[PDB]
């Protein structure tokens, strides 16, 4: 399991939670972030942006990075980045099972 | 070191915190967020909206290996209420543990 | 690749802000966040009585750096966060398997994985 950490310009938001429901991945936890790297800023110099968490199987990583940078680019300085960090157990709180990789 | 992070129903935080505290796990980072799934969305269509995220909790903390199993089940008979939106636990690798105040680092091998 | 991941008082933001930007790391998303352990406060109040309080503001700082600049981060944050009193916070350093730039669409692995 991963999970694939997107922080996007929150005009964005609607589109990659539209590439996202339309492959099956319609579970997300969004946060409302700031940043700053290679922008700035007519400065302030943090910018708001969103946040966007899906955790995911191994084998589904490509395909939801893809959907994102697909939904959330625009080819200008400030679209973002994707990071995607190891999920060694994810459980469900209802029934409290638990999703692990078999390895 | 695990970091065990949870995303609860709002209403349940101050289970969680009791929950966790009376365990001995005292230190806790919490966000508010948003999130999505299962659950069905919240319509409020007033006249004269839409609602498709729903206001979560996330809750953070970092543990030693071996204490992940008693925080998880803790957080689970705390947060569930056994209906859709009770929210997840993810466990997340932490090879580092820097205290700001003492520059103390702690790290794991094995 | 590592996410170095900071949780500061909200006060030492601007400090911690420049120290890394001084030192190349320009990079960084902030969250506002909230937070306990060992340090309590507030317990302290006006209103006549009123003495209450639990999770205290708390700023988190994460900045994704390649392995080698792990370290020097750690220690930039570390030295414009800290006040020696309880409550500076904690730096948590999580791995990072792949890090997209969302423009360009090239995404940064490590090399020494399959494939
Ligand atoms: N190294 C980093 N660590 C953490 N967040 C980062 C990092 N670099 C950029 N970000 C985040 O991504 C957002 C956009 O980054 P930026 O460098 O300005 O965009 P881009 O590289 O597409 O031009 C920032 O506002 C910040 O939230
Ligand atoms: N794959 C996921 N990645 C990130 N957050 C998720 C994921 N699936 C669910 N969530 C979060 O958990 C909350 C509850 O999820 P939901 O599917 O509605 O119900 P349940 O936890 O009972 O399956 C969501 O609002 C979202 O915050
Ligand atoms: N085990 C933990 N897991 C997650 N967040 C933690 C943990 N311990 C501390 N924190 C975070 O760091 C902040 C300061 O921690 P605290 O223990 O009160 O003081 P100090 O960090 O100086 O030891 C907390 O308010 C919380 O946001």
């Amino acid at each position: 399991m991963k999970m694939v950490v997107a922080v996007i310009r929150p005009e964005k938001l609607e589109c990659v939670k539209k590439a996202l429901e339309e492959r099956g991945f319609v579970g997300m936890t969004v946060t409302e972030v700031k940043g700053r790297g290679e922008q700035k800023g007519i400065e302030v110099d943090l910018l708001q942006k969103t946040k966007v968490e899906v955790v995911v199987s191994d084998d589904a990583v490509d395909e939801v990075v893809e959907a994102i940078v697909s939904s959330a680019r625009t080819g200008k300085f400030g679209d973002g980045r994707i990071f995607v960090i190891p999920v060694e157990k994810s459980v469900k709180i209802r029934t409290g099972d638990e999703e692990v990789a078999a390895a």
